[PDB]
């Protein structure tokens, strides 16, 4: 059953986790970055100085041109490329075949990556999002509806080179600790929740819930950091340099602009605080809070070297790798639905641990939303 998909994901340190995908008959094998942040199922179709692999459709008896062209912008970076459809599969996935939508990627701009071992990207998220427009049937919705895979997937993002467990299917008990807690999915687009209260060291930051979610909040496998809007960012920086100020660092540090260091074994984890983020629960007036602590927040590179991964946003709240590490985390699209456990893979630390908690109470959590 979901054994077969256990550690089935790949990666380098913030450069995203991949899977294993084969397209076209006779099989291509092409490493896929696993995106719950956009929409297009997207590949390497012709040859750039950072791919050593990419799709020859020339060579698929199965391919079939759709005749259009298509373009997608990511957060930096972006390419456009050719529609069309083929076969595909999952070799560590379910044990089936299906046609769907891909877009061979003619050019690009500071997308691939140096080196990261991944020729495209899945996205896992709602047509709403698709590029050319929401008529492009995204992979997800063409593997449910031509299988009898159930409508729901779960992901295991492991920090420290990187691995780590995408169950298609369903949800695989190994693979965490403890409850699942559940938010609704606000609206399928992007995976979209609505975050209600932030607390640093166990004090609410205290601004109105609706800051946090200023945009939107999405879950985004294919982010590295923590983002937060502008105003919420500033606050939670300050009560970090707060809570942290045994020791003073750079400010390009604060920035993300550079590292710091220890000697091996020597890093301060005590002094930095846990987050907690409150999300929205299942039921009326419901609340749970999921706790990351700063070996989440602290990006790794004889001394040890950390990156801050909690940066600024102006268009909404990011919950990507740095808050997945933490978690077992289930899109259930059946029951619009996010679950959230702690797991078994998790960062864990002497005299504290990444948690999931609940129930708490939480008065007009619709009204955290944005409009
Ligand atoms: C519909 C396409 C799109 C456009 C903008 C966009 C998103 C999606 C949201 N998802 C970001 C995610 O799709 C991408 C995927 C990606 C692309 C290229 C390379 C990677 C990862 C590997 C990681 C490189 C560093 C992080 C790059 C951030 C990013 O844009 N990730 C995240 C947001 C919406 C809130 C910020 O921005």
């Amino acid at each position: 059953s979901f054994v077969e998909m256990v550690d089935n994901l790949r990666g380098k340190s913030g450069q995203g986790y991949y899977v294993e995908m084969t397209v076209g008959s006779p099989p291509q094998t092409l490493n896929i970055l696993v995106d719950t942040g956009s929409s297009n199922f997207a590949v390497g179709a012709a040859p750039h100085p950072f791919l050593h692999r990419y799709y020859q459709r020339q060579l698929s008896s199965t391919y079939r041109d759709l005749r259009k062209g298509v373009y997608v912008p990511y957060t930096q970076g972006k390419w456009e490329g050719e529609l069309g459809t083929d076969l595909v599969s999952i070799p560590h996935g379910p044990n089936v075949t299906v046609r769907a939508n891909i877009a061979a990627i003619t050019e690009s701009d500071k997308f691939f990556i140096n080196g990261s071992n991944w020729e495209g990207i899945l996205g896992l998220a709602y047509a709403e999002i698709a590029r050319p427009d929401d008529s492009l049937e995204p992979f997800f919705d063409s593997l449910v509806k031509q299988t009898h895979v159930p409508n729901l997937f779960s992901l295991q993002l492991c920090g420290a080179s990187v691995g780590g467990s995408m169950i298609i299917g369903g949800i695989d008990h190994s693979l965490y600790t403890g409850s699942l807690w559940y938010t609704p999915i606000r609206r399928e687009w992007y995976y979209e929740v609505i975050i209600v209260r932030v607390e640093i060291n166990g004090q609410d930051l205290k601004m109105d819930c609706k800051e946090y979610n200023y945009d939107k909040s999405i879950v985004d496998s294919g982010t590295t950091n923590l983002r937060l809007p502008k105003k919420v960012f500033e606050a939670a920086v300050k009560s970090i340099k707060a809570a942290s100020s045994t020791e003073k660092f750079p400010d390009g540090f604060w920035l993300g602009e550079q590292l710091v260091c220890w000697q091996a074994g020597t890093t301060p984890w005590n002094i930095f605080p846990v987050i907690s983020l409150y999300l929205m629960g299942e039921v009326t007036n419901q609340s749970f809070r999921i706790t990351i602590l700063p070996q989440q927040y602290l990006r790794p590179v004889q001394d040890d070297c950390y990156k801050f991964a909690i940066s600024q946003s102006s268009t909404g709240t990011v919950m990507g790798a740095v808050i997945m590490e933490g978690f077992y985390v289930v899109f259930d699209r059946a029951r619009k639905r996010i679950g959230f456990a702690v797991s078994a893979c998790h960062v864990h630390d002497e005299f504290r641990t990444a948690a999931v908690e609940g129930p708490f109470v939480t008065l007009d959590m619709e009204d955290c939303g944005y409009n």
